[PDB]
């Protein structure tokens, strides 16, 4: 259930690298970790991939 | 289960918004919502962002 309710707080934002693991596609500091740990997380425009 | 019913019904042709809906990246009228409620839906072509 944390999995999902970090993967669904996340989007696609992130990768799942499907060993139990959310890699980021930004620089994701203290204050980031420390922000998905709990209710919140807004990154909108990180990919460089697309 | 009905979430992931809608999931893998819709597929890619919507986006999960991770509150619990599912926004659709094209028009879908009552006569689309009426068939997303039950066993169908089919929209191929109408990705903009790809
Ligand atoms: C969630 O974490 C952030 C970052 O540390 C903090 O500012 C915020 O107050 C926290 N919210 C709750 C409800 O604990
Ligand atoms: C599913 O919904 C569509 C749209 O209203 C309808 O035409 C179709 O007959 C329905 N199928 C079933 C099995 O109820």
């Amino acid at each position: 259930n944390l999995y999902d309710k970090v993967r669904m707080q996340l989007r696609d934002n992130v990768k799942e690298l499907g060993n139990g693991c959310f890699e980021f596609y930004h620089k994701c500091d203290d204050e980031c970790m420390n922000s998905v740990k709990n209710g919140t997380y807004d990154y909108p425009k990180y990919e460089e991939e697309s």
